[PDB]
């Protein structure tokens, strides 16, 4: 394999709340037959990540976990990565992986209702 092609089966991306470490976060699968444009991704993100205490207006700017680059389109994200949903407040450096660890986009050890 001389090209570097991981795949294109829905880009797994985790979105957290800007200024909230307690939050576990919400996963997202960017698939061709799921999200038409960025407007669709913003609508869904606002449906979940949007409250009076955190992001009153909603979601618009989604930065990375490190806080170096900013996502604008759907062809910018990467398979198996994390991003922070921002709006007005400035980016905050917090340890999210500390309470999550990289083990969701490699070994599915949870579906949803399963607990115990």
């Amino acid at each position: 394999g001389s090209s570097g092609s991981s795949g294109k089966k829905a880009k797994k991306v985790r979105f957290y709340r800007n200024g909230d470490r307690y939050f576990k976060g919400i996963v997202y699968a960017i698939s061709p037959d799921r999200f038409r444009s960025f407007e669709a991704l913003l609508a869904d993100l606002t449906r979940t990540l949007s409250d009076n205490v955190n992001l009153p207006q909603g979601v618009r700017t989604i930065y990375t976990i490190d806080g170096l680059k900013k996502i604008s389109s759907l062809d910018q994200l990467v398979e198996g990565e994390s991003y922070v949903c921002g709006s007005i407040e400035p980016f905050k450096k917090l340890e999210y992986t500390k309470n999550v660890n990289p083990n969701w986009s490699v070994n599915v050890k949870t579906s949803g209702p399963s607990s115990g």
